[PDB]
């Protein structure tokens, strides 16, 4: 829809907070820190894939709207997902052992943006058309 296409990462702010507050140790946030992944957005139907690749990783759900889904982060946290559609919005929740952390996927203007947040935290991740 308004999501599908192939994204490029231009700009992030405050991800190493984000992933400190999700607990991620060292290696891993200086791995993402600076990757800079493409996140490709497809939809068949009821369902909807998206895969986010970098040069040292990737990754990849496909999931139903409202139907939570069994998810291995990048970091490798192991998580119950559901992602929604309000207001024009993809919103993501991801719950473990109590805690949680949205992931709200949002267009504007030729912009794909994505604002994570953990407890205080808020970090923007912008894309733009490949
Ligand atoms: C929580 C965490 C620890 S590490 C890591 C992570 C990447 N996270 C992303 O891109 C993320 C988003 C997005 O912008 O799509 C939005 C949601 C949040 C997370 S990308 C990437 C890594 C590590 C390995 C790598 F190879 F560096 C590449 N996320």
């Amino acid at each position: 829809d308004a999501f599908v296409g192939t994204w490029k990462l231009v700009s992030s702010e405050n991800f190493d907070d984000y992933m400190k507050e999700l607990g991620v140790g060292f290696a891993t946030r200086k791995m993402g820190g600076m990757a800079k992944p493409n996140c490709i957005i497809s939809v068949n139907g009821d369902v909807i894939t998206i895969k986010t690749e970098s040069t040292l990783k990737n990754t990849e759900i496909s999931f139903i709207l409202g139907q939570e889904f069994d998810e291995v982060t990048a970091d490798d946290r192991k998580v119950k997902s559901t992602i929604t559609l309000d207001g024009g919005v993809l919103v993501q929740v991801q719950k473990w052992d109590g805690k949680s952390t949205t992931i709200k996927r949002k267009r504007e203007d030729d912009k794909l943006v994505v604002e994570c947040v953990m407890k205080g935290v808020t970090c923007t991740r912008v894309y733009e058309r490949a």
